[PDB]
RNA sequence: ACUCUGGUUUCUCUUCAGAUCGCAUAAAUCUUUCGCCUUUUACUAAAGAUUUCCGUGGAGAGGAACAACUCUGAGUCUUAACCCAAUUUUUUGAGGCCUUGCUUUGGCAAGGCUA
């Protein structure tokens, strides 16, 4: 019963799941160019260790 | 008046949604400006960006019901009584002859002769 209800809730989420998830993927990358990850900013220095 | 064309309704599913998805209209979250400010949870009201929800359209697919009933479109869209021709063709007076030029000859070109 729990699996049935969980699958039902997941199915009700498929209306815009892929659309909003690809928008999120295309939105963090827009933010990532201006604000890179902290570990990335130290990648060249880390390599020299 | 000929022949082929071949639905409508309903229940699901999968996707795409420009368009007033919707001649209607909610909520949440985030970031800014405020309003309350004393801390949550509620909020104040504008802007901006999201998400969810109540619904919607198109197309595709699969079942069911009325599957048997006809459409539309296309195809050549197919018939005789009595009545008719001076602008294009079954009633239309448009005939012939000759000259000279010219063509390897045939013929052609122009003019003349009519009745």
């Amino acid at each position: 019963a729990d699996a049935i209800y969980a699958a039902l809730d997941k199915r009700m989420d498929e209306r815009r799941k892929e659309r909003r998830e690809q928008r999120e993927k295309e939105e963090i990358e827009k933010y990532r160019m201006e604000r890179p990850k902290i570990q990335q900013q130290f990648s060249d220095l880390k390599r020299k260790l």
